[PDB]
């Protein structure tokens, strides 16, 4: 991430809002404890939606932006962090068995997005997707971020799509610009 | 009965130590007695990712909202009796009959609740604050999603606000025209 990169990220971002409904964020990994910083942020007018704040971090294991990254990762990679960091238990959905994770992180890179189930806090989901670099690094990741009420079962999928197709558009963007 | 900065900053403590008890954003509102209308003059926003966040100058709709039914509910039968309702929900009140039944509960329990009538998902709980002459000015709201105001809180939420919205009519009293 870069500034006129942030100045073309930007209205991706207000689009995907409007379009979702929900807050959006991007973030970027933070590679000492790979929790994702929020470094941009559009957020819906819902009165009930979600409101992190930039600079606030999503947890490696348990979020949509975390997981993104994460499921990027080699297999004894991700193996030496789990050893390393250890899998906190947000809610009663978090993902705190290894086996576990790695399933869904396979899930993830099958389906081009990763989605917080109520991981990080009740009644939140995200779907998130990386976005990357000449190396094919995932340099940042999109969110999609709101409550179950509004992200129900049946729109999964669709929301899912939505946050693949901005990501995508910021990864051509940086192919462009670079 | 008037809100000014210095009365807001006053009465502050008590917003703040009832976000901290409840976990959930708490707004003042003030009665717009020429449009009848509930305008949030401010607010102390939870920490939690999800949460209720109108914004300041929001309004809360008379006839849907914690704020706007607790003003009600210090209405003569009469004054209530004397157009046509917006239902934002399912939930929403709309018939007169239902609405009126409600109020009587209002006044009976000391709080009004807000059950998904202004939006999916949200639940807010309020009580009036007077002035020195006993008029209802403002109203004190406890705004948060059905996921963490669940079914066995909404008692204790009510009897929070009813606390608070006394504590700040306290306050005012002996600090009026600051």
């Amino acid at each position: 991430m870069s500034r006129n990169l942030l100045a073309i990220v930007h209205p991706i971002l207000r689009n995907l809002m409007e379009e979702s409904g929900e807050t959006v964020n991007m973030a970027v990994l933070d590679q000492s404890d790979h929790e994702a910083i929020i470094i941009d942020q559009v957020q819906c007018t819902h009165l009930m939606r979600m409101s992190a704040p930039i600079g606030g971090k999503l947890p490696m294991h348990a979020s949509g932006a975390g997981k993104a990254f994460l499921a990027q990762l080699s297999e004894e990679q991700v193996t030496k962090l789990l050893h390393r960091k250890g899998l906190h238990a947000y809610t009663h959905a978090t993902l705190v068995s290894p086996v576990h994770l790695k399933e869904d992180l396979a899930q993830t890179r099958k389906r081009g997005y990763s989605f917080d189930d109520e991981e990080h806090a009740l009644g939140l989901r995200c779907l998130a997707a990386c976005i990357f670099d000449e190396h094919r690094e995932p340099f940042a990741a999109i969110s999609i971020s709101g409550p179950i009420s509004r992200i129900t079962d049946d729109r999964v999928t669709e929301f899912g799509a939505m946050v693949i197709k901005a990501a995508k558009e910021v990864t051509l963007a940086y192919g462009g610009m670079r």
